[PDB]
């Protein structure tokens, strides 16, 4: 999540 997260904004 943290990831995703990170690159989707
Ligand atoms: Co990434």
């Amino acid at each position: 999540l943290a990831e995703a997260l990170h690159d989707a904004l």
